């Protein structure tokens, strides 16, 4: 009944927990002492963090429960806009955007972005066939070039060209700065010291608009058509009002793809390579498969389909590291969480995906061995046990891009070359808006297997 | 490229091969002698065997290949019905059942399902510290009274009160008389047949007198359980929105009872076998169970941590998974291991005893029984290890099963200590499923209370 709180600071409630550059890790840890529920505050503003299966497959009754903005959201939404993930369920632009997009990212829709992933990918096989002897990998950084190269090309048919670059892309370096200014701005008491922060918050804003807008307009212009998102936005219709997205709201999903997709999918890869080089049994059933199913130079989409074990390797790291580590929602109406929780209307619930999925209840004491065979039988996950890519209507419209993405790199990955920790990596996971292991690095032995 | 295909007989082709007493054990000793693939005909009948690892980690790719009734499972669904081990899979009743029995089956619904358990579990424990000096134990028989009677209660609530029988209830009697008709038509429709077909028709009124009464009972009654029978009238297929309808709640009754006491049963004679013909390996899971069962009655979470008698339970079943095979079709026309081709409709057969014996995953000591084989699943290759089926129509009651028989081998190596007496000489009795024939034990009490 009684609902525990973690340590507090006077008047700053329990804020200066969150003044710290890992916080997820250390609300996991928090939820570690006081269980599967604890309640947050903070000068204007009170949430409880869910980490059971009991209480957050309440909390995704869609019913009771519906999504709602996090700060961290709130402040993404300052270029973001009204795009899918930093907009209400009850605004019109978000059912009309979902509605559009739908089709465009299902599972049959893959195939149609399969030769654009394949491009990146084939960058990056080459990359490190072209590495010489002792030099190594930097892991998150390679998975971010191809990330956000492959969103760039598959979202509107734009190449960010990363993998001839030391210095980003002018719109990354912007990119990456408004989300680094609106993650830093959670832990902050707006003094005029952070003047600077405001004025670079809105040189970076100013960025991404110019050069999406300029596509768009580009792209209208010409007329032309390619098998990019940016395509299926110009021409698509929302059944429901008949209406098509406005140039803005597209600019804002252009937005949203890259900022929401680029940096979970490379996380989720370079946290698989992480997990296989630290546990060589599976890397040896991953690269057998890859090896076995992969009997062409460049990978076809049904391939992808048939790497089984290489989307277990894939779920398992999600379990272990969620790459979007929370969401947020609001209760509908009053209701009781639990039985013992009595909720009133607005009230704010924050599920924390790490914890979720160490449920030792949902998947037995060894919660913290990565092992992929968990995934072998998908029939055997009860329902909201495993939550990497959010709950109902509000999921994660990406997922099987990202799944796709993700499964036909790591196939490629294992197919072409022999890993080693080199190092011997000690895991090490920055936070961003997302997690990824900070300072990764490998050496790749080619098997010498053409292109 | 072609095709091994073991001695036939003129027009009756390989037939008469499964004229015998243990057709598994015959279909093994071909593939001893053809290898990892050989084709199987009959009149009217063609298939392939398939034995390597090499070749059934392909055929359990479920873009390529579905689940198919084999002859064994299209006699037993004479009164399996579309229940869904001998439904097929694009049968609207078998997603609709898969859909809403799958909680009832997790590992979560185990601890429900415990109490139930030790319950039958005690009743095998105080019959063994029952018996007198120098009597001995009949272990499959006592098994199998011990599996019943488990899904008997938490099936549907229901007692055949085995361990109070010489003569086994009738239901029993004529499920297991069916069984052995479904199995007796393979290796055969003349008329001196006319009786065994009156008899079947007899033994599938029995079955479906009892089990639909049953259902009767509870609907009139209104109680609810902690059982199956309570899951299946209430609970709804979350797609199409519809719950089972009663006829195809008895088929599930019965086939949870005709497949799942069987091979449990057998399970657990052929893992106390093996332990008792290796002594080491015996003492290190009746340590484990001394350790972990500390209280009177073990809890769901002490069952969990026999670790070891899992991993004894495991490779039991690699030797002898008790459910020997399992059929499949190709989906399309297809290209087994890169020279077998095959075409759409074509069948095959997994004979998961040789797949087991594989001596390229297992190394060459393949006939040893070493439970530390099993420590690390990811150690394991891919579709090695298939005693439960694959894919979306893999055993269903695999957790079930497990926990049972995890519960109660621990129980009695906490409880006793096992003598092989007799010197037993494996022998392999074959009906749908396999169990040690005339394994007997002499069990010496630990004078342990409960
Ligand atoms: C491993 C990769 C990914 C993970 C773990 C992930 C995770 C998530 C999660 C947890 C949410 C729900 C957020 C919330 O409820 O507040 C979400 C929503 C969303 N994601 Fe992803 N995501 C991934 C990849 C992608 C990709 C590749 C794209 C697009 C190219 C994408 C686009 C979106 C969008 C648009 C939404 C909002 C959908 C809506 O509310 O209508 N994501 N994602
Ligand atoms: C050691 C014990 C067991 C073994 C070795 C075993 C073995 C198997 C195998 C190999 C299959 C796949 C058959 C095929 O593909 O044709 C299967 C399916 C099935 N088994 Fe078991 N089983 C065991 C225990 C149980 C128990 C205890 C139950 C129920 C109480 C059960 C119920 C089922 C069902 C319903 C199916 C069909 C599932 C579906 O296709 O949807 N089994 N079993
Ligand atoms: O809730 C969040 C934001 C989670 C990121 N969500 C997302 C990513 C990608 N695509 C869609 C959605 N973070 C947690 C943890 C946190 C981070 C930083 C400071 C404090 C706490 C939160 O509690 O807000
Ligand atoms: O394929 C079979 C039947 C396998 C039993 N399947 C099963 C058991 C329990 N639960 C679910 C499913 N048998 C083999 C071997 C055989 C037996 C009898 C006569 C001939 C051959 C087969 O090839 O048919
Ligand atoms: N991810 C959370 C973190 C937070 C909680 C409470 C106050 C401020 C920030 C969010 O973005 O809301
Ligand atoms: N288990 C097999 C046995 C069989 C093979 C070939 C013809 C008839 C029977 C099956 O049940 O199909």
């Amino acid at each position: 009944k009684e609902m525990p709180q973690p340590k507090t600071f006077g008047e700053l409630k329990n804020l200066p927990l969150l003044n710290t550059d890992k916080p997820v890790q250390a609300l996991m840890k928090i939820a570690d002492e006081l269980g599967e529920i604890f309640k947050f505050e903070a000068p204007g503003r009170v949430t409880r963090y869910l980490s059971s299966q009991r209480l957050i497959k309440e909390a995704c009754d869609e019913s009771r429960f519906d999504k709602n903005l996090s700060q961290a959201l709130k402040f993404v939404r300052d270029f973001a806009g009204d795009g899918l993930a930093t907009s209400w369920t009850h605004e019109k632009n978000w059912k009309k955007a979902h509605n559009i997009l739908l089709p465009s990212f299902s599972q049959q829709a893959m195939k149609g972005y399969h030769a654009m992933m394949v491009d990146i990918a084939v960058q990056l096989v080459q990359k490190w066939e072209r590495l010489n002897a002792d030099e190594h990998i930097e892991v998150p950084e390679d998975m971010t070039r191809l990330t956000l190269d492959t969103i760039g090309l598959c979202g509107f048919n734009y190449r960010f060209n990363s993998f001839y670059r030391d210095q980003p892309h002018p719109f990354i370096t912007s990119m990456v700065r408004a989300l680094d200014e609106a993650m830093n701005k959670l832990q902050r008491p707006d003094d005029p010291a952070y003047d600077e922060n405001k004025r670079q918050f809105q040189e970076d804003i100013k960025v991404m608009n110019d050069l999406v807008d300029k596509i768009i307009a580009d792209r209208k212009a010409s007329g032309e058509q390619s098998d990019d998102l940016l395509t299926h936005m110009l021409n698509g219709k929302d059944p429901e009002t008949g209406e098509p997205l406005d140039d803005e709201n597209i600019r804002y999903q252009i937005i949203t793809f890259l900022i929401a997709g680029h940096e979970v999918t490379s996380g989720l890869l370079s946290f698989a390579l992480y997990f296989l080089v630290k546990n060589p049994h599976v890397l040896q059933k991953a690269a057998e498969e890859a090896a076995r199913v992969l009997v062409d130079p460049v990978p076809s989409y049904k391939q992808v389909k048939q790497l089984k074990y290489v989307g277990m390797v894939l779920n398992e790291a999600l379990r272990l590291w969620p790459t979007a580590p929370a969401f947020s929602l609001y209760a509908k109406e009053d209701t009781v969480l639990g039985g013992e929780y009595p909720l009133e209307k607005g009230d704010e619930l924050m599920v924390l995906i790490p914890q979720l999925h160490r449920d030792k209840t949902i998947w037995g004491d060894d919660v913290e061995e990565f092992r992929p065979e968990r995934f072998e039988n998908p029939s055997a996950i009860p329902q909201h046990a495993f939550k990497p890519f959010g709950n109902g209507q509000r999921a994660c419209i990406g997922q099987q891009f990202a799944l796709h993405e993700a499964t036909l790199v790591l196939g490629m990955m294992l197919k072409h070359f022999d890993f080693e920790d080199h190092t011997n990596y000690e895991l090490d996971i920055k936070e961003t808006l997302t997690l990824k292991p900070e300072g990764f690095v490998v050496k790749a032995k080619s098997k010498k297997i053409p292109l």
